[PDB]
């Protein structure tokens, strides 16, 4: 069909953070109703939220929040889509 790639409307956060902060993510699609995966460090995440760290999915929109930022989440976050892909790295210092 028409190649159109969909296009990621927002970008992962590129600023850099401490830990002990909470610090809220937000990557959307600018097609609503697309689905995406989350790739942390390399890793490959589940399909579910925990208290650590939830996402939320309104029609486009998807926010990715983490209660405190940690060496663990330090790692960096990339967002496949079909179309387009958002890559950012994040650093998360210590405290």
């Amino acid at each position: 069909g028409s190649h159109m790639p969909v296009l990621i409307t927002r970008p992962l956060e590129d600023q850099l953070v401490m830990v002990g902060q909470r610090v809220e993510f937000e990557c959307e699609v600018s097609e609503e109703g697309a689905q995406v995966k989350w790739l942390k460090d390399g890793v490959e995440l589940t399909r579910e939220e925990t208290f650590k760290y939830w996402f939320k999915k309104d029609g486009q929109r998807h926010h990715l929040i983490i209660n405190e930022a940690m060496l663990e989440d330090a790692g960096h976050y990339a967002l496949c889509t079909s179309g387009g892909q958002a890559l950012a790295e994040l650093i998360v210092q210590e405290k």
